[PDB]
């Protein structure tokens, strides 16, 4: 019943830029803080990025700040990463994620996006 679905990841070159989005659905939107998870191909997930129900309070990974901006449009349901200034260390697969702390199962997550930020040259 809860569905998450991520759009706008790809292939980049350094310097460059992508916006993520996530729709969902199958709860109550603004009830949940939401955030965006990153996992590079030989390390566990971490949470890159963070934002509150309202959309009034924000967190980034140090790794990010100042390059990257989260929000939400609690009125279409949908979350955003704006990725700027891309790295190749910011390579990885991006999940949406809903942070639900009272639920005891683990959060749900987007099927995922790749960003591969990369020069053939």
């Amino acid at each position: 019943e809860v569905q998450l679905v991520e759009s706008g990841g790809g292939l980049v070159q350094p310097g460059g830029s992508l916006r993520l989005s996530c729709a969902a659905s199958g709860f109550t939107f603004s009830s949940y803080a939401m955030g965006w998870v990153r996992q590079a191909p030989g390390k566990g997930p971490e949470w890159v990025s963070l934002i509150s129900g309202s959309g009034g309070s924000t967190w980034y990974d140090d790794s990010v700040k100042g390059r990257f901006t989260i929000s939400r449009d609690n009125s279409k349901n949908l979350l955003y990463l704006q990725m700027n200034s891309l790295r190749a260390e910011d390579t990885a697969v991006y999940y949406c994620a809903r942070h639900a702390p009272s639920t005891e199962a683990p959060d749900y997550w987007g099927q995922g996006t790749l960003v591969t930020v990369s020069s053939l040259e």
